[PDB]
């Protein structure tokens, strides 16, 4: 029993984190095989960040403009390359701790673990969701750039996120591991704002199912809504629309609990209009939306890696 | 910026987790040097649940009654001893992944990370706190016994909790790594309720300091309070008493924010009286008590 915001075991990823320095800038790198990956803005000065020409800033650099430390060992950079907003430093040594891995791009509403790092040193791990507005609500300080987000499937690490910047509202923006930004953001020191965020409806429903599985039942009722009716309510409360794929994904949870999805939508519909009436759900006074249906199934069934 | 409940990176603990089997009971063990630590109720049958005589059950076992598996490798047990409620299995191979470690007993309100495991394999990591009633509000299924709680400071893993059991109310009880239970609980299935779960006041105050650090001031007010008047009020909401020790501990956060500890106590008194009124603090709509003063300094600076 119990339900916690649970991150993947981070050991496979810890063994890949290194420190990258260029000029006065130090941030984190991801060392896989004989390549180190880091944000391309490591090559920028404070003046460069205002309007950078990355290809030109990089032509003017050599392999020895890059100091790469793996713990107490210096890694020799023998080549450098840029792929979108990510810098690729070839090194002379393969990482012997390189796990089975792949680079994947996730969809908003999907969750992953972030291994927050500083000077190549892992400091903490936390679970989060990619917001519908493509930001993540992270916890990062100066020096956390280059920290990565990931999922684990069996023994394979799926790297999905690399941290690049903090936005003026305090939320965070980054890229996949092939350097493509998530969201309408650029790696440039200019005014940028994320769009209005919304709540991940299908995740809230999954969390209500986790609540039922753990004995929290007060929000259930005898009623049912329709997808049409609910989505009109959802739109009003800045909730993501619920699709037929969402209902199918919640299928297993509906089977295990005996609460059909549109029954739960009726519960959620009532929770949105009337609130929580001074009660909590799984120790929260808010509707939690950073658990996917798959998260709920895994945590409540005890899947290992 | 931002504030999340971060756990410690789990890699150093992952390299210590093994599977321990005795009879038909299988749970997790912690493999450090040539010793595997696990809950002693691994040696129990269904007929032993109510009044197990552990000394009697153990004397009847030989080394080969214990199957220890590290990954695919079976480890040979060459000796066993019991220390309080923890079994210590001597194995013929030292764990090459053994980190720098120590065993620490923590006090209520302290936080730590849990590496939840089943069959010797990690499922996930999460952060939690020792409640004032000496339980933890974990996430644990059958087969999770032997999972451990830990902090990491520099490169030293301080193990502070080994999971033993889930109480009827859904909360969790365990021991330190010397096998002494936290709280009044025992490893048999007789009735034992946990005391009233109270709120960890010193942690709530530290988290409010974290909110001011991160730019949120809406809950402050122009009042102060005496320590005694604060405690007379807060204890009516089932908050733990705040001691002068706690006040001293909050001193650094007070100095950083310019808000006196007793002034923040005044803000907390008003928050208990008013609630949030539709607002949030650091993304929560409740007062959070699982961040210590030490944690707040750690994540904010
Ligand atoms: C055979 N067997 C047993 C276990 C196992 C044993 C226990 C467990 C162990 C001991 Cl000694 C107990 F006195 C105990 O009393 C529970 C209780 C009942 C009624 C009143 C008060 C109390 Cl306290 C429980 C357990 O609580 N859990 C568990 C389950 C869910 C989450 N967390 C922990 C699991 C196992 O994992 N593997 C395996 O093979």
């Amino acid at each position: 029993s119990g339900f916690r915001k649970m991150a993947f075991p981070s050991g496979k990823v810890e063994g890949c984190m290194v420190q990258v320095t260029c000029g006065t800038t130090t941030l984190n790198g991801l060392w896989l095989d004989d390549v180190v990956y880091c944000p391309r803005h490591v090559i920028c000065t404070s003046e460069d960040m205002l309007n950078p020409n990355y290809e030109d800033l990089l032509i003017r650099k050599s392999n020895h403009n890059f100091l790469v430390q793996a713990g107490n060992v210096q890694l020799r950079v023998i080549g450098h390359s840029m792929q979108n907003c990510v810098l690729k430093l070839k090194v002379d040594t393969a990482n012997p701790k390189t796990p089975k891995y792949k680079f994947v791009r996730i969809q908003p509403g999907q969750t992953f673990s972030v291994l927050a790092c500083y000077n190549g040193s892992p400091s903490g791990v936390y679970q989060c969701a990619m917001r519908p507005n493509f930001t993540i609500k992270g916890s990062f300080l100066n020096g956390s750039c280059g920290s990565v987000g990931f999922n684990i499937d069996y023994d394979c690490v799926s790297f999905c996120y690399m941290h690049h910047m903090e936005l003026p509202t305090g939320v965070h923006a980054g890229t996949d591991l092939e350097g493509n930004f998530y969201g309408p953001f650029v790696d440039r020191q200019i005014a940028q704002a994320a769009g209005t965020d919304t709540t991940i409806t299908v995740n809230v429903l999954a969390w209500l199912y986790a609540a039922v599985i753990n004995g929290d039942r007060w929000f259930l009722n005898r009623f049912t809504t329709t997808l049409n009716d609910f989505n009109l309510v959802a739109m009003k409360y800045n909730y993501e629309p619920l699709t037929q794929d969402h209902v199918d994904i919640l299928g297993p949870l509906s089977a295990q609990t005996g609460i059909a999805v549109l029954d739960m939508c009726a519960s959620l519909k009532e929770l949105l209009q009337n609130g929580m009436n001074g009660r909590t759900i799984l120790g929260s006074a808010l509707l939690e939306d950073e658990f996917t249906p798959f998260d709920v199934v895994r945590q409540c069934s005890g899947v290992t890696f």
